[PDB]
């Protein structure tokens, strides 16, 4: 995830951390990981880097039930959606052109000019029920 | 919009309150609202009953971008999503086959138990565009 401003040390270890994991987290368990594994890096300043990241969309966010968002490295830069479980906070990449038709085709009934859809499944996994 | 609790002024006052306004509106809004009708009725009473009544489910929750919560009543009783004008604030409710259908396409696919689908859709109105 290249960044707009010159690169820093800091904004290198921000990005080598998003791209060393696949699960979704904010801005406060990624300043956990980041200092336990040496990095000493400001909660602020990885804040103002994944603001700056989203603004450019190289990563993907995500508000959870509470409403804090969450932010995933997504491997595919096209359009797509993620199937999300909360036990695991596993993010399998998930696409399909039928809901986008169905937001196009409701969108053109109502008139409306453009169209932004937020489209998030929550599940659990099979290993999640079994013990 | 019946209360579990015990038949009181607040909760008949707060349930008209609702049923007056069709928007999506936040807690403070409705206490705003409340209070310039002569309601007189505390905050936390509002979000309170607000939180029971989104647990009966007699009523529709939503995130707003930021992080805060609005809420709306919908007559219709059976599932459906919703299209919110960010910029009139109006909520119209409609129902596809096609997001059920890919759901529980996807949830066989990847073998998930149970998921819960959340689907609220943003987009601006003709009378945006107008002056
Ligand atoms: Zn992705
Ligand atoms: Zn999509
Ligand atoms: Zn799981
Ligand atoms: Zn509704
Ligand atoms: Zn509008
Ligand atoms: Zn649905």
């Amino acid at each position: 995830p290249p960044v707009k401003g010159r690169a820093t040390r800091q904004r290198a270890a921000v990005s080598a951390a998003l791209q060393e994991v696949e699960e979704f987290r904010s801005a406060q368990e990624l300043h956990d990981m980041l200092k336990h594994k040496g990095d000493a890096v400001g909660l602020t300043t990885v804040y103002r880097t994944l603001q700056s990241l989203a603004d450019a969309g190289e990563v993907d966010v995500l508000r959870t039930a509470e409403g804090e968002s969450v932010y995933r490295r997504c491997s595919t830069g096209d359009h797509h959606h993620h199937l999300v479980c909360r036990a695991c906070g596993k993010a399998v990449e998930v696409e399909g052109p039928a809901v986008e038709k169905w937001a196009e085709a409701i969108a053109a009934e109502h008139g409306y000019v453009n169209v932004a859809h937020t489209v998030e499944i929550f599940g659990t996994c099979a290993d999640c029920a079994g013990a």
